[PDB]
């Protein structure tokens, strides 16, 4: 048994050590090429028809690359074959908890169809992960290769998930404390994940990004702070970490949430919702499960994919009728319409609870125009995006520490205003969406009345097309001139 | 309405004509989002997820670049807007036949499953095409937009699948015929299909394109060919168009014919054949059709893709265990074992009608070897693959017309000779790959034994590794040292 | 005279018309393939090699795309087969005026050497191109092309550098406004020559570029806006719009602004410096000129390239000594040592006037450590950055007219806070770098007391490395630790 | 310290501070002002790139390459030793060239000097004892364990070959896998080539299709007679063959171009009429020509493309004709393209015959008549060898090759085992001619008495033969 190699459009040839290669050939893994990594932004964008697998394969290469090369710069650090065998696996398996369509599964179709319960993908991943080592004797193979798979199981895991529960790490001690920061940072949001998704993502978008991982990895160091070892980086590229969560932002703008292929996420949502009853998915034993319970069984979940949206389109059964008719709304583009866009002002948000309450709010507003058709609660969308770099409220650089070229040893840190007045002043804020389920002219025109009321109803920001959407309604906010 | 704008990761900015948004917003042309365009190639390559859709798309687009770049600069060709938009809809409908796995469906599945009918990918593009136009109401659109049904669905299908049967066609008379040069060129082969497929798979697989269809699309031209309107070539391009075709041929040898990625195809061939018996789908007046018998029904075709490779994996049913168990042979790389390759020599062609004796020779083949395994013809696969420059033993070139800078309009030929002696003495030749379903060692040794001695026996090629596989073998052939 | 095609790795094959090739091939244009686009730049980026002479083709051809998109999309503006021409002269012809080393010579050299006059290398290509124009014969050429040489050179030359000087421009009217919105555009800033050197500086930088320009092109339209028929953008793109300045800002910062790109651009400069007194440029009639005088007569200015850093490097007068050492120094890589960076505070504004008082500032700074070593005013160099959006303390987006989809001929404008809280609330800022000419170590760490005591007494930003150059000063700036 | 910099060919590249101090020295800052294809740049204006940033991608590579091997096999005994003198070879051997690089010892040199044997080769070993003696390198070399009487020997030898049965004297047959790296004088494939297919065609704007990290990935050392030799994976012989067709597609579309050949050319012939009169100075204040510049270091430091302006902007009226034909480049007055054809059957046209071309074109009687009578001064006749880098010889008969099944094994694969569609010749001619009168007659004449002297000389048949001479072509019955 020996590597093996695998071309990669977006990091070339990328070796694989054999227990790779065997955590890889699994049902469990093979999974993820049947889930689209943007979901249902393939429909906006086609160049968008990459997979989880591949990305994995991306985040696994990324991880054993900036181990390395943190272990070769650094001898005092101690970094082991194991850990490194340790940290790529992690790499390659926290992706392997999304469900169909990934980010609407978890952000929109579970915390509708199961409100009790709070899963994640990375919990989806810890479960996923113990179901592939047992389900195909993975352990033996493990201590095969010299890894102790008690220690590193847990080591993996916590890369993953963080703490399964002060050192509050149990896979490594504080001395190692930087291999936790490769996989999945916690502390900054600073990882391969991010970068493989950047540079794969923008490959199949046909949009373009200007973040140069490389660059990083080379300016990368094990510093002490806070009696911890951790990954620093060098003071002169404070910059370009700025840069990179701006490159996020933008991705999220352009392409992540944009409005048609949000709207679309949200139609496959309300189809699967119709479709929850009905479809059956085989779990242990024998047990069958629904789409929103698969997630109870991984066995069940290992055949829970994208292989759903055709199995409720290609079905004849009246009690998928109404599912199966919105997937066709889809395939005919007759989309839900979408209105237009505002934000709150102020400090003001608006939090998880009210979010139900707002398409009654929209059809409450009374726009002193004479309209065809009345619009009730039930004919809006309202959906309300969190734009942030990554630490809600907080500046992440904050959270980073950098060294300088005169004592490549010590950690320091650096503010925004050492750096420029042209950053942003605030790290987080809100957009919110308004879409109409109803699609003829009259209603349309209507919904745009209601909106562009309801915005000034409600002190929000004027629509950039407002004056031409509703031009008997802007007038009277002052405020919008 | 109005034209929509995609942005693919290929061409950049799309522009499409609202008709065209209309034929592409349908279950028959949205069917293409579910085929993979190389089939199991992208269980080797990883990057390889993109569909037929976007592919589709990318020739729709070249199509109309062509037609339109030659009408700005030879207005005398009086190419009108009709005739872009028909060529724009023939470049977008000219993969709407493909099935399952794409060349997987019609070069191995129904091959074998419906051996007395004689189909392709482009009559079932025709149908398909039929079906699209009559089930969607396209029509009356296409009359609205100044196009005439009759007439120019003749055109479309034509440039398709050729004449539906001294000037043949009848969708456009002989001073429009270099229109039916663009979306599938039947005369030399060079056309828009091949230009997308170029760049994209190559986009995705990892490997770097190395034609200019830009390049070629500005120096094209069109001039009198016996009697004939043509599109001809700028003779100091020669080269380049030589070159495209070693382009092609190499992209078969690295990719698409991949020794790996064909025995997937084969594999997911075997269980479609496996599963035939079992799945039912649903045809117009709700009669059941088989995945062999869809091709006879447009409507239970559009239902058929790449799910039935999860529907069967994902069964239940007792009676689908046989296919639901290759396609886990597949899951966990259990694949059947590449044993070698060889060419025949001198002017041995193998026969289409030959094929099915070929394991039985080599199973019957005595190498002196001691083996403690012996292999039955049922234990071989053996898959001739013909290698060409696409008009099977002709030079392609020889049917492409060229023009001087001196006299634009004057078509000539220009021959090998005249190019250079370092091109290919021939165009076409066959490559004999040879597999073992036994997996385990001992029998993967005697297969390399049985194969190796085959070559000898048939005087075909000495294996590249054959002194290394078979060393008690080789020495017997004279001819090899 | 035919049309010419050239093949560029930025934008492909461009297709030159006969009038722009005949403008191309002159002394005066092809003088551009000797001066470097970067200038010093290439000395810290390698593979910035790129010359004005490419990027200018790129800009011409990019302003023939965008006028011609224009016209294409909008017959009733009138554009006529001249005007296109006339915009792509200009955007040929607008990089003219640059002299050795490009912003170097009109950004620092001149300014030192001739304090009194005030110059630019706009002012440069308006005479350049007259110069061009007259000593080829162009006239003619462009009457055989149609052209109305009065007020189409007079169209030109105002594209390039704006009125000669109610409506303000001779070459063209009101109604063909737009058209001056292309090459180089005065009231917001965004142009082709912008697009072009994204493009191209990134592709030879090896830093990615993330504007896209042909989407841009795509979606813009022209409105009618204050009497003026002025380019509107849809309003979908104005975060994209953001982004494009962003890039523009990223750019000055990691590679046009570099530090030691700087210090070698200012080292090149004073040995021009040095040598002003004694290189000799023949200019009209056979008089001679200096570096600092050639920009007088245009023939003479034809000469004066990039060559002269060789000139003086590779001379043997002794009246040369002290230039061709610096030069020297270059080579041998003893450049001025970099000590640091920081801002000014609050209100405060470095103006030119107080440049010159810097030096003298750093060295009068009392840092209350031991010093081995003392440092005067000639020993420091002090640069001052200006970095903004382009148009000082605005925001060149509240310039731009925008345009919706539900009424595409009806302008409009967006505000800061209709896009996002997450952009800059200053569109202006400065930077102030430090280096000392005196290299051993001693002089740096005294340097480093010096520099970082200047910024605690004018009360100017920590250093980001400040702790760590200077603890013993760093405590006892409040604000600061 | 390290020093880092960034290629937008290779990306992020560290150079150890022994490769800075040989980077930041004159000798080595000398190819900033040398362009890669010389002449080209004035045919693909993307072409701008100059021999200093090819040299650090070759010297990148030949560490990169170096390092893998060392990596995988451990018992080659690779020390870090081998590694530097690798990179210092790979960052050396171009530091030989002249002004616009091939034009230099490709026309002008040959023409100037027709007495000396000269390549950029001996010129990069010359370069770089001047440089290592000019900025005492060789305590620097010592002070990072090296040891420079082996070392500097092993560098040369790498550059340049043997310097006169084992020929080498810097490392032993062990090692004799180390000198396939950088110059390989085996069967041609090595760093200098993947990093020139990268930029060159970064540049261009044509796209590579070579993938020399898939190469570097699959190449092992085995033992081949009795010498540790690189073996690439049996499979990967397709790509091979690939890559020496890539070679001849970039000489066919590029580095061979009509216009671009003509132009070096045209340099030339302005360099040849400069050089009794251009002075560089060199060693102890003693005066140089641009011809004699290569037999003194110091001079051939200042020889670079600045000379085509140093000409170009001259006012010393002994220089007018040299000045007068830049001039005529710059206002694209060149010499018209006529045409090209090639030698049928065995004839093969050698170097001693060139100067007597010409003449038998000026010489041809084509029987149509003509208004002009051209003359041997007005032809210009430039023969291309193209071929797989080993003249007539298949270089991949010259690669050895491992099995997966045996990965210390080496083997040989034959053309036969790989593809019938596969080149039968591996060498051939090219012939253009051009004209140095650009009137319409005289260019009619041209082509008449070119298409005429191919039919005497049994040449192929041009392109647009029928076209530019249809009196002349239906005569050549082997032609129809
Ligand atoms: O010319 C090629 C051939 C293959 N690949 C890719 C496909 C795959 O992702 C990876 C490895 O495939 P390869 O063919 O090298 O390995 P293999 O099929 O498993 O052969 P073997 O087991 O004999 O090493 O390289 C390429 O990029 N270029
Ligand atoms: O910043 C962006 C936004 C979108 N797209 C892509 C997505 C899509 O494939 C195409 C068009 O999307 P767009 O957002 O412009 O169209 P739309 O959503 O239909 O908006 P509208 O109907 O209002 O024009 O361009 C980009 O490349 N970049
Ligand atoms: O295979 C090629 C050949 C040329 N070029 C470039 C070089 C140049 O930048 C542009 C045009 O050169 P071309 O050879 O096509 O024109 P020409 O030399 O002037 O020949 P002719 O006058 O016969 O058209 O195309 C390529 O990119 N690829
Ligand atoms: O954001 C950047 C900055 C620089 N570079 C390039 C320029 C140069 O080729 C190489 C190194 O420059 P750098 O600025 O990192 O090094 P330096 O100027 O020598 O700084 P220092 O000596 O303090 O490490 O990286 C980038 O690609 N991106
Ligand atoms: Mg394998
Ligand atoms: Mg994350
Ligand atoms: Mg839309
Ligand atoms: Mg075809
Ligand atoms: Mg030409
Ligand atoms: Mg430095
Ligand atoms: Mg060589």
């Amino acid at each position: 048994d020996t590597m093996k190699v695998i071309n990669d459009p977006i990091h070339g040839h990328i070796e694989l050590h054999p227990l790779l290669v065997r955590i890889i050939d699994t049902p469990q893994f093979q999974r993820l090429r049947y889930i689209k990594q943007l979901g249902g932004g393939y429909y906006v964008f086609p160049g968008a028809s990459h997979n989880r697998f591949e990305h994995s394969l991306g985040v696994g290469y990324l991880a054993g690359c900036l181990v390395h090369a943190l272990g070769e710069k650094q001898p005092e650090l101690q970094i082991s074959e194991r850990d490194v065998l340790c940290v790529q696996i992690a790499g390659l398996c926290r992706n392997l908890g999304h469900g169909p369509f990934s980010h609407m599964f978890d952000g929109r179709f579970i915390p509708l169809a199961r409100p009790e319960v709070k899963w994640t993908h990375e919990q989806g991943s810890v479960m996923m992960f113990e179901h592939l080592i047992n389900s195909n004797g993975i352990k033996p193979v493990m201590e095969q290769y010299g890894l102790i798979p008690e220690e590193d199981i847990c080591f993996i895991k916590e890369q993953i998930v963080g703490p399964l529960e002060l050192w509050p790490y149990k896979g490594r001690p504080e001395n190692k404390s930087f291999l936790y920061e490769i996989v999945s940072n916690k502390r900054n949001g600073i990882d391969v994940d991010k970068w493989d998704y950047f540079a794969r993502d923008c490959h199949h978008l046909g949009i373009q990004n200007n973040f140069d991982y490389k660059r990083f990895i080379k300016f990368a160091r094990v510093c002490e702070v806070d009696n911890e070892l951790r990954i620093c980086a060098r003071d002169k590229e404070v910059g370009n970490l700025y840069d990179m969560f701006h490159t996020r932002n933008s991705l999220h703008r352009r392409a992540y949430q944009h409005k048609v292929g949000n709207i679309i996420d949200t139609m496959i949502t309300d189809a699967f919702l119709k479709a929850d009853d009905y479809i059956e998915i085989t779990g242990a034993g024998g047990k069958k499960y629904r789409i929103s319970t698969a997630i109870d069984d991984m066995e069940a979940y290992t055949k829970l994919t994208d292989n759903i949206f055709l199995e409720i389109l290609y079905s004849t059964d009246p009690k998928l009728k109404d599912a199966r008719e919105i997937l066709k709304q889809i395939e005919y583009r007759n989309l839900f319409k979408y209105v237009g866009e505002t934000q709150p002002t102020g400090q003001i948000k608006i939090k998880r609870e009210d979010y139900e309450s707002l398409p009654k709010e929209v059809a409450s507003a009374k726009p002193k125009v004479l309209l065809d058709v009345k619009l009730k609660a039930e004919d809006f969308i309202v959906d309300v995006i969190n734009m942030d770099y990554g630490m809600q409220e907080k500046n992440p650089i904050d959270h980073v520490s950098f060294y300088c070229k005169t004592a490549p040893n010590r950690a320091i840190r650096i503010t925004k205003n050492q750096v420029s007045q042209l950053l942003p002043e605030k790290f987080a804020e809100q957009l919110i969406r308004v879409y109409c389920k109803k699609v003829d002219r009259k209603s349309l025109y209507a919904a745009r009345q209601y909106f562009v009321q309801w915005c000034a109803d409600r002190n929000f920001t004027k629509p950039q097309d407002g004056d031409v959407i509703a031009p008997l309604i802007t007038p009277q906010k002052k405020e919008w001139n």
